């Protein structure tokens, strides 16, 4: 696929070296507003290219316009947390930058699937949408569904590779573990000596406590984000629980659920989960509803 | 995944390499009644590894009693189709081999994923699983599938990773795409020019002719089952149109529809196909239903 | 890259799928003069890509003349040896195949790199460059390497890994263990129990022991060769000991040396083994050089 | 292969995430002597292997003692470059770090390899050797020899895979480009259009400017390292343009040449280097020497 970045900070270019490497992006365009920034980090990419064989074309570059013509748009522009934040505190910061772009990109990337990463990612992917008019998804809690899935092997002292299972709903701090989902070796997590708070905790907290030591979150997100990428450009059909647009009171907003991710996106799997898990995806939509309402007048009040 | 391959033939060889260079396959057990065969194909496989760098333990043997301890077992033992023949003409020939591994495999595999390849694959996979009770999945449609996609792609001139979409119901000669989740760039295949009918039968026709040029087939369908392996080692949640076991007037069956395939192997998600599919995928399983009855009698009448 | 395969038999198809899973061939044509087998497998490699999301361009040919601007051209056609025949007895056969291709790929794909595959190899990769002029290369010993590094391994129950080292002089039966290169964990071999005799022995008789039980050698120089070709296409410079072009009493032979492999080919560093291994490599020079000209007088006496 | 990483800054990081995900390390180690930091990087590589299916064992840990039974110890603990200093700058700051760690590894991972990372690094490299009496290599010249080529192929608007080639001598700012292996599809370079100081001028520069935008060089040297790693731990003998040891008037030094990498690490090249190549390096080997024997004294200046 051909991919465009809108944002070469940490993330972007985690996900960007991350998706480069797998093989899943033929032809890259990164741009950030930081002068020389996106530039130096294509030569970075062209020095590790050499050693690997690789040949996809990369341009780095402070020229939005370059941003033509691509498959899938990944936006990660916008200020990160600081410890002692919620994510949802950036909502006015980050909104009015989905805003101007929204304002910019459509007319160069036409039919794109674009990609929200910048926080508050479910929201942030609303306001992009309802803005430009193009489809959008959100990496919602597909980086909570590895993060779970990480912890109970972990504790278990078993392979990653024998856990099952997504996150979903509202995102980061207000996900739920959709414990219907969640399978060890096939089995039950119930039939497990496992703490259910325990998880749903560490999944919480692990990364504000990232943040606080390290500064931001990079390898952990960008490589299950470009994962995702890698999903829609191979067309492998991974069900993620990434956050499609659903409409809600005629307002279109973003809420996960496990979807199947080829190269095209959907169905998503919400009426498969038991029941409790489903009230919680409801809940978690009337829910998400109400704090982007809200978001909405607060940034309306600009004037 | 500690991986059993039993049947080390041309299409048993074949995913056996695929999913070994893939990465999929941490311990592998090859068995064949054929002597010395396993052995030297393991000797192949290690001069292979040597050149990769894998470090796979590998067993080539004619004791099947080594093959224990597996999570996934891999069955292609059987006769294959002749230029003419019908997959179901194998149905007693090779129901005797899935009886007799059936009381000898599991108590050694307690609780692994049984992956049938043998013909007729549905069959044989009901067959099985009726004489172990243990899980049993087939490769059903997905080789269909990719041929489709294939298909598809090389008709329009457009890379296969821009298609999406399934085949399902019964095996082969009897499966019916599923319309309704072909999509070309997440649009509906009727906004393209392509005819549904010389699909079909392009799908169902490929492996005869490649049967009768080369004798059988072997890199298609070993790396398509290669891959379904993957998807189970890595739980990767591919969305696949494997045939599951379902329970059906009290009898286990198997046919295809788009399947959650991961460490753990589910849903299918026949109910979220549009009512023509959901329609195909019902006859199927009472086509299914009755040719297995009619063919379990056929047995009964060898034995 | 973009590679030919002339010759789509069992080891052809072999490097021809290896070498395009591992990601190294940007575009292939593949001929052979069988009818529909090149056509057929090229619809195998369209099926086994669908799943892999690989777009690259394949196209099997009954007219040699669709194979133009190859960068690397692979040589797998030709008689293959039958339980009691040596690798040698083939010469005059194969011999009549290689003056014929030269007279018609040349012109085609001018500069390419001609990759020797068909038996005798390194004769035959001699009687190519004599009658093509094209820079010719022979897998040579590279097979003999790895066969000899993972015997070493299983016998010491070690990863394979851990051994380093090559095989080289003649092709086959001829071939020589250099000693001086062969290192467990950076240390000579002497300082461990394994026998030098046994080694050796065990390298020339595997493959007619394969050839026995399965009738051909395929996984393991296919996946071998298709590493020389992955080192070449990613210029990745591994020292490989294939047999490489050399000046000798004016005639152009060929014998195995570790040699550089990468976009560039050599130097072979035969001036860097010890005075044992660089008189067993004189000696090789010497008696392929007497065994050629007898065989070029065999095949005059043909013609 | 099992690995220590003593550093887990930018660079430890980097080469450690590159080199986990490429499948090259079975087993790592992480080590920082910054609290915390190495264990939330293992946080962050637990949550990208969930989604790759990576089962690697990965320990982030602030205690040195873990770091034990390694094949490799990768070392990135130092200061590094702020715009407008050298590398050389670092000398007495680093080596202390070197001083220090070399009375602590060696008991717990014997015979293992040394890879130095931080610099100044060749001289780095030298220290660590001195004082440890361990097998010691540096990154050297490989890094410079990538971006080399990666230039010249940006430059002809070819695939970097077209060119072949190293740089070498001392490290850095003071490398030459070794322009007798330097070639494009085989040719000398001088049959193209390329300015040699220009070449030369960019590898020199391009670190120093990726420094002053970004702040650290990451994805290149660290995707370029972790390739060394990588051709160690599957023993690919990759001829990389690292520094090995030398004695040079009975002292221990390090300067870059094309050496083969494998499970062994030799022999160097520089015996197969044109005439004007061998006086380079030759040079190289007299101006590191009298530099390092300089920097050892005002480092005794300590009292
Ligand atoms: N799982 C996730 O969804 C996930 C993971 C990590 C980070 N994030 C989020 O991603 C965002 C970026 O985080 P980061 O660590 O890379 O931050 P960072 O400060 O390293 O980078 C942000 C980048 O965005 C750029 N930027 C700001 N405004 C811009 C504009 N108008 N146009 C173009 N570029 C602009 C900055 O120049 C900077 O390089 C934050 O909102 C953070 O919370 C999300
Ligand atoms: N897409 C698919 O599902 C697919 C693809 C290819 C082949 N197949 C089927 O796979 C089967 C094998 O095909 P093939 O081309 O490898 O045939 P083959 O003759 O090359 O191999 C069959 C192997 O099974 C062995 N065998 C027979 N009975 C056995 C037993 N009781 N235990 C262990 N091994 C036994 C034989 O010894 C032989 O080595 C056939 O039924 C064929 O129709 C299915
Ligand atoms: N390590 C090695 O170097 C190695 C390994 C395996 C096989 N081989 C050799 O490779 C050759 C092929 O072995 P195989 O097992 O694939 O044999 P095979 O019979 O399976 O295949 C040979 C193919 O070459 C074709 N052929 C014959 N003449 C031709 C021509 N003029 N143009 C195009 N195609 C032509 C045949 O039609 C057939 O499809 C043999 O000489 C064998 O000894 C070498
Ligand atoms: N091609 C190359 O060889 C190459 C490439 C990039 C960076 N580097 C060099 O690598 C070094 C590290 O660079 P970076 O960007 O990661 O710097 P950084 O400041 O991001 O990280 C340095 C790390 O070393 C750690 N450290 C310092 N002293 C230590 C000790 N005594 N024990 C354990 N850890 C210690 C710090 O805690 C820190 O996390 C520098 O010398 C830099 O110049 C070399």
């Amino acid at each position: 696929a051909k991919v465009g970045f809108i944002g070469a900070g940490k993330i972007g270019q985690t996900i960007a070296y991350s998706a480069l490497v797998s093989g899943a992006v033929d032809e890259a365009v990164i741009y950030d507003i930081i002068p020389e920034l996106p530039d130096k980090f294509e030569h970075e990419l062209r020095h590790a290219f050499a050693t690997k064989g690789i040949k996809a074309n990369v341009l780095g570059t402070n020229s939005l316009d370059d941003v033509s013509g691509m498959d899938i748009v990944v936006i990660s522009a916008g200020k990160p947390r600081k410890p002692g934040m919620s994510r949802r505190d950036l909502f006015v910061d980050n909104a009015k930058i989905m805003i101007d772009l929204a304002q910019k990109l459509p007319s160069k990337n036409p039919g794109a699937i674009y990609l929200m990463v910048a926080n508050p990612v479910d929201m942030m992917a609303s306001v992009f949408m309802k803005y430009s008019k193009q489809f959008t998804i959100s990496a919602g809690d597909q980086v909570e569904t590895m993060r779970m899935r990480s912890f109970i092997a972990k504790k278990l002292k078993i392979p990653v590779t024998s856990v099952d299972g997504f996150v979903g709903g509202e995102h980061g701090e207000d996900a739920v573990v959709l414990w219907s989902t969640v399978k060890i070796k096939g089995k039950p997590v119930d039939e497990f000596n496992i703490n259910k708070d325990e998880v749903s905790d560490y999944v919480k907290k692990i990364p504000g406590e990232i943040i606080r030591v390290i500064g931001g979150t990079t390898w952990g997100p960008g490589t299950i984000i470009a994962d995702i990428i890698k999903s829609i450009a191979f067309s492998e059909n991974r069900v993620m629980s990434i956050a499609t647009p659903k409409e809600y009171e005629k307002e279109i907003i973003h809420v996960s659920a496990p979807t199947v991710v080829g190269s095209s996106i959907g169905p998503s799997l919400e009426s498969l989960l038991d029941e409790k898990d489903r009230w919680h995806l409801n809940s978690a939509m009337k829910d998400f509803y109400e704090a982007y309402k809200e978001n909405l007048k607060q940034l309306e009040q600009a004037t």
